[PDB]
DNA sequence: GAGAATCACGCGACTTTAGTCGTGTGAGGTTCAA
DNA sequence: GAGAATCACGCGACTTTAGTCGTGTGAGGTTCAA
DNA sequence: GAGAATCACGCGACTTTAGTCGTGTGAGGTTCAA
DNA sequence: AGAATCACGCGACTTTAGTCGTGTGAGGTTCAA
């Protein structure tokens, strides 16, 4: 027999002057011509550019991933915060810094570029879209 | 006892010049002061007008709920639509065409304002940000 | 602050329960025999022996050579029971239906011996165990 | 336009005899009167009497929580476990032996009945319903 | 004041030989929601 | 590439009185992965 | 052998004043998939 | 007894009205998605 039942959870979202929100993302991008480089201390030094650059910006690192040949995050931003913007804010100013730190990368990187142009991003959910879309449903009558 | 078996899990995702990206927001906002005055035609009208601008603005509407004293939305939409900006068409937009289409709304609300000044938005994944992280970790 | 999320479940006179389940069976020596009208026909036959177990099909699909099926049943329908019913009841069936199906079957069976079986929930086990945390 | 991305998931199964399967249920059930007497050693004497039921069944404990007035328990079993029958010997034989045990608690349930006569009961799965069915239309 | 999953009473099966499971039904009997 | 879920043979129960479920075991007998 | 997200060349905007983002196009120039 | 929500201030820009951006404070159509 058919029967709806509730269940209560504590909702932690983040709060602004007029807005409510909960935003995260999972950015990818990778090296340029997937040159497998981000390992060892190069690793290391790009993780803490980026946290650097995340705290710059106001930007919640919630997951960091670095691969030899390319990065993932999972990021939490405010409304305001436009992906364009903070994407060419950690790739454009990571390759900077990066190839200062370690010139060594220039062996295999001699072009000027050190990020493939190009990046991956989702939006990210703590439940589902489909269980989002039964809440909202639930919230008739 | 047990044994590993592993699947294969499709991902429709979007394409344009140098991005790759699958990017929903669950848009929710309400009726100044609380009133119920979205329903009936009033209701429908909303939703005509919401799905006009949406359309306008290059965004995808999922889903579109309108109860009597709040609205919620699903949208997709591209890395370079910002926030604020596709919030200010849809509300902005709406509440003019609103009070121009339904002048009755004037009886409750004569203060030049159909929506309180806040949203709440959040962004929307097919999967858990759990599933995620652990998808990330198994590199 | 607090959020309501809402829980689809059903009730008997001594029980709450939400009970699915995702069953997958193939075709014996995996022979590609369902097709067309065969496969249209499987799909009556399951739907009706379905209907006469008191199972509610979710969700169904038949490919070539294996089937795929979401049920939800009650506590006391227990799992090697609807299994015989419906593999069994429509191999039987089928073939009175389908004689051609002989043809590669001739030894008295239209399905592999076994089954595949996963208890499925409408949000993941993690998100189940997080719930249970809060109590 | 689109990109179709595919991943790769591992997921664990159970192989018997005659059938593949992964089978965890989530099993509730409250306290006679909702009386909070699971406390202290208590609560640990049921979950020590609780486990030791589930291994004598062969039913594997995932999880379990008890609670003041009501248990949690998240169990695996094989497709020849029927409900009915664990639950009678998991709520019956715990009931039996809290009593003997713990004397005191005819102190708040004198009645003969340890257990509320109802269970609740949902399956489970390691992924959700909809990525389940998304994943039978992928074939 | 009143229903059921939850309270109470009936019943058969079966383990735990007590106190659940299966189960129909009605009333103020230790209950009020996981 | 031979072991099993899947192939084969045995067994009892029970619906579909055929061909599954329950089940142990071994060989090359229509199989090869949902 | 030849397309793009990824390789290359064009182009503003803006930070990191270098190397991204925005962006159109095309060719065998350090690439081949998160 | 505060704020997201009520009110008053303020540019920017569409919808030239009523949002977005935004700081503050008072009790003045509000009380939670
Ligand atoms: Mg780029
Ligand atoms: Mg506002
Ligand atoms: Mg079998
Ligand atoms: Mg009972």
């Amino acid at each position: 027999g058919s029967h709806m039942t509730y269940v209560i959870l504590p909702l932690e979202m983040k709060k602004g002057r007029g807005y409510v929100y909960q935003l995260e993302y999972h950015l990818i991008w990778c090296v340029k011509y997937r040159h497998q480089v981000l390992v060892g201390e190069v690793a290391d030094g790009l993780k803490d550019i980026l946290r650097d650059i995340a705290a710059q910006n106001g930007l919640e690192v919630i997951t960091m991933e670095v691969m030899p040949d390319h990065v993932h995050l999972l990021l939490s931003a405010t409304p305001q915060q436009a992906i364009p913007d903070f994407v060419k804010a950690l790739k454009g100013a990571s390759a900077r810094r990066m190839f200062v730190a370690y010139p060594q990368l220039k062996e295999k990187l001699w072009g000027g570029n050190l990020w493939n142009p190009s990046y991956c991003i989702l939006t990210v959910s703590e439940n589902t879209r489909a269980q989002i879309q039964k809440y909202i449903e639930s919230q008739h009558d």
